[PDB]
């Protein structure tokens, strides 16, 4: 189940065309290691629950009809959850391919399932804006249907946000940067490494980096577009270079700016300028880390903390529920 | 990298090498006092001390040290680094003292002996006696008050250290070479491989144990030092867990987690981390005195989701405790 | 690489650069006096002067020259190179004087103007007036006795040069920036692409002409500066061949080779090479006075077989003649 | 015709299984740009001669019978030669695959064709030793048949030596070595680059090098086998390194040892030792070359001169004709 990213799962559907049934935990009552929203793909070709689901998935594909299966998780071995099995038909295959393309573009997608009392999927939509949506939704504006759900008489609704690959833009390719690229890549970040020294940027130093761009910071910032939902990490160990990068990103709306060094050094970098809103110096959690490997953990832990802490503020689509 | 990995590198390629050691730090610096780095003839460097334009100057100094076959102390004002860059320098408001030593046939042999003792699990106390000019007069590798090796001609190196100026005479440098910290992981589920990778990369000796042989294939855990396929009860009987070890219980099986925890209860341990909720771990303890260093929920609370994030959270917690815990817990404390 | 390719590199990436020039050589050295090299901030170097551990020291000197924004002369005893290596040094029994100049906004602008004149086909006479300390007092780029540019404040740079000590006062350095030598190739058969590559790599401006459009596709000659599809008679009417040009006749068509040769007969030319035997070329001349610089069979006699080997043979012959031919054939000879 | 190497041509037969007819110039009378022994492959899917051969090749494949075609080359446009057309049948395909494998191993192969008066191929063999041969040879020892050929009454014989890729082992990966690798590779050498500095040995510096081995000279010489028919080029610009390489190769039987530098420097390298037999210092022809690009031409020209000058001594199989 919960071991593969949403974008890593939708990617699997693109390089397939193979018969597949998708499982989703739409409800959890009590204790479970797997959370609500966790997904899994059954391909028509480990654990007692997954083996029963395999048989159910096989039936769901043949019937070409979704079903909700309830499992009384109650056992002193840790083996009540509600699993939704949907056949990835030509319609849903097409819609999920469109979802993947929007996450590749960096845009999040709000998904909503309208379920029947029996547990069948009546309607489903993929929302981008207050008007822009796609899917098998025949009844009104999906957004207006969600806001107008009844307190107790309307719990036959499932929502999930398909979040794109988070980007981590790293300024510097020194020998302390390869562990950070590895840890950030493994956790699920899209990593961009940029430095002006071509010998520092050989691909064998950063095999997990999605992009390695050899350029002076000023050229990079001119050519490469930095999105406001991106994470910037300045660790060149060159004052003038760090100052060149920071001064450019100053008025730019940015989620995170982390600078490797002391508060005094960052104060010196900002000489004669107003600091940006989401500046983190010293970078990473204070775990008194020593060396590149430990500092890299400290940085990635902080990123995870901020992605998950600001995910309690419902940041991508919270604006579609106020007014 | 790690002391044992740096000393491992000397056993390999056998080529001219100069060893750089930060013997003193004043102010702010990327690395702390005791940090090492290898300057090699092949133009490669093993480790970093600044990450700036400092390494560029040391390379030239290292080349001179090898030719002269004479150690040297180089002092770097990292703030006034404009006298080393194409730009405004590093910017770090600190001054570091780097000691460059040629890894000659004598020191090569001594460091190979240090490595063999760390492979055996024995720590080594290293001491250097420096001259006023900054060269190395004497050096020793201590195992006990009487047992020592190296290039030490005067008296008992141990008695020379205890009878020093005060909080170290500036002409003395000490460093303890210790073996890797051990991380004993109970469970081989698909959430354990990222934890093994992150813990291995940060410098832990990793032991993975589970009773299910197909979850324990070596390709799942290529960074694990040991993969032992056994029932927890057999593992605990056969494999000795020392008090300085780190235990991580993540089998996702209540009865299994309960036999592991109940065994380790009275055993003095550095760390016990159990994957799950405080309520689950209360049920696991089933009215027992909790161990002194029990961590449930495991890892720092960064609201981690998925195996990859939980693994970062745990390694973060492990780093925090190794670095927070009183540095006056050395294996050569008994000596002083 | 070539002067025009080195000056081309300054027009691009626009980053801190220090220019190294060999202003004097005593004894044996890999490069001759006038050889240049670029030290860049990105850690890349454009050209070489020794290829040893010299470049490693210059990099540090270049970094200082940029910071100080002041030129410097560095003298290297290449024999006593043990004071620069991990080993016994270079071994070359020579002493070189390297002049390091920061490519400041002023010099960047002047060198961009030099490049534009070489693109136009006009050579540029460069002169540096050095101080006793080895710094640069003045420098100029001469086009004619009166027309000059740069950072020259005293008199007429031309009159300053002619009125020097004798065979140059040690405080004077001169260098002629000339455009690429032209190699005009008649024929686009499958034996011509290796010759275009080897001639292009060595520094020739290559022009390929043939009357058969499918042999002249650009993918066959990616290194050719010009590919002109025309009958030889039309090419010779339209394209001007200067006396300092190099001609290579290799159409494998007797009548075509004969119209090309008969046209170039009275025309003063640096070089005319015809692919084939002396007998064939005797038949081509059909009782005519052979040109002064006719080479048939073409290339050095190394008993070459196939297009690739014949191409080496021809480029070898071309190099031999450019280097053998009297150096007192400069375009600024008329000035002195 | 003569534009593709023998080994480059036999390679083409391995990645084929496609119907193919091989042409060979078995005789030349007078003037021709193409020499005797030149080969070409016609595949059953530029110039007037090649177009006629294409039609003849098509007939030869259908008939599955070799034929000799004579072309009166006499024309004042340069358009008498004897072309042999042989269908690359399953038998010959198999034999030529074996020839290729021996050239990959570095062993030369002596080929002989026994032709009829009509121009058909009666017999053919591929000789390695005084006893070791393979092919479609039914009559005696091919070697003894060749030595005992009649002065004038036996010219119905064609011989050709299939020579392996010549190896050029370059010690040094400085910025002067990439043009030499390119020129040597283009002319047809198997190039091996070795240096002890990994940053000097990135593959993008030497894309034409067959092997790039990062090692100290002493380790290279221990691990990599140097054949007596190999060409060694010492150009590390490091005296101690060049001395380490030369001292090892001293008693070793070697075709060519070229050292970049002066005779005095090479004399200093050989301090207290007898120089090897095929030492070339200064390396390359004296064309007063300046810079890496010109020196590289000078070196490759010398190599070509020595391969072709010692090819007049019939070096690979001259020993099978003396005694
Ligand atoms: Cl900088
Ligand atoms: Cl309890
Ligand atoms: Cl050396
Ligand atoms: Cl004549």
């Amino acid at each position: 189940f919960q071991g593969m990213s949403d974008i890593e799962l939708l990617e699997t559907l693109a390089g397939t065309d193979q018969p597949r049934v998708m499982a989703t935990i739409i409800h959890v009552e009590g204790s479970s290691y797997r959370k609500e929203g966790a997904m899994m793909l059954f391909q028509e070709d480990g654990g007692c629950l997954e083996t029963d689901l395999t048989i159910k998935a096989q039936k769901v594909w043949q019937e070409q009809l979704p079903r909700t299966v309830v499992y009384d998780l109650s056992s002193e071995d840790d083996l009540t959850i509600s699993v939704l099995l949907e056949p990835v038909d030509l319609k849903l295959r097409q819609h999920l391919k469109r979802v993947y393309d929007y996450l590749c573009a960096g845009k999040s997608v709000f998904h909503v399932k309208k379920l029947s009392t029996s547990g069948a999927v009546l309607e489903y939509a993929f929302i981008l804006d207050e008007s822009v949506y796609f899917g098998e939704w025949h009844s009104g504006h999906p957004v207006e249907w969600i806001r107008k759900i009844d307190e107790n008489e309307e719990p036959l609704m499932f929502t999930h946000i398909y979040s794109p690959k988070e980007r981590l833009i790293i300024f510097g390719a020194g020998p302390d940067v390869p562990p950070l690229v590895t840890f950030a890549s493994n956790v699920g970040f899209y990593t961009v490494v940029t430095d002006w020294r071509p010998n520092q940027c050989e691909k064998h130093f950063f095999p997990d980096a999605d992009e390695i761009i050899v350029d002076f910071p000023a050229d990079f910032l001119r050519k490469f577009l930095i999105r406001p939902d991106d994470f910037v990490l300045i660790m060149t160990h060159h004052f003038q270079k760090d100052q060149e990068i920071l001064h450019f990103l100053l008025e730019k709306e940015l989620r995170y700016i982390g600078i490797l060094g002391s508060k005094e050094r960052t104060r010196r970098l900002l000489q004669n300028r107003k600091p940006p809103d989401h500046l983190y110096s010293p970078v990473g959690l204070s775990i008194d880390a020593q060396g590149p490997e430990e500092i890299a953990i400290s940085i990635v832990a902080q990123l995870i903390q901020l992605i998950r802490s600001r995910k309690q503020a419902s940041s991508p689509f919270s604006y579609l529920f106020q007014p």
